[PDB]
């Protein structure tokens, strides 16, 4: 009844699996079907959604660096993970996580989200920065439940298009 393995030494793994954390697939989750989610998050990547947890997310930076554009307080901010960095990221907080560089690794924790707990993903207006759109989901998986929620919104000029001043979001690269 060790469900989940016996201890394996951490580095080694993320070697090992150094061709998944690159594009396209770029994450990896450490354990299957367990209440923690364990991630090794890879690069490069850029992406312009931002994300709504309703629980809280805790990283490590093992390798390389990256950040966080946050919405706080009602201003852009940038939180940066150096190399060696820990944070904890309270529930609702708005977060867009760039990793730039090739190499890194990052590891993300989570926890599944009970029934009705719905995880949201934004984009925002780079001319006035109001909210451009949003879908809310039951976050179950992330392989096949998110791809296509980023394709539908690249894919329609009506979800790009701004509700306040008519800018057409750029899509999928900014
Ligand atoms: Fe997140
Ligand atoms: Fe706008």
């Amino acid at each position: 009844m060790l469900t989940y393995g016996a201890p394996f030494n951490f580095p080694r793994w993320i070697d090992e699996h150094a061709h998944l954390l690159k594009p396209p697939v770029g994450n990896r989750q450490v354990w299957q079907d367990s209440d923690f989610i364990v991630t090794v998050v890879g690069g490069p990547n850029h992406r312009t959604d931002y994300h709504d947890d309703p629980l809280e997310e805790f990283f490590y930076q093992l390798r390389g660096n990256a950040y966080l554009n946050l919405w706080v307080d009602g201003r852009r901010e940038r939180a940066d993970l150096k190399e060696g960095d820990i944070f904890l990221l309270p529930p609702h907080v708005r977060h867009s996580v760039q990793r730039p560089e090739a190499g890194s690794a990052c590891l993300v924790i989570e926890r599944q989200r009970p029934a009705g707990m719905l995880d949201g993903f934004e984009w925002y207006c780079d001319a006035c920065g109001h909210l451009v759109h949003r879908v809310e989901v039951q976050l179950k998986s992330i392989v096949t439940d998110l791809p296509p929620l980023f394709e539908s919104f690249y894919a329609s000029e009506d979800k790009r298009r701004c509700p306040h001043c008519g800018q057409v979001h750029p899509g999928r690269a900014a």
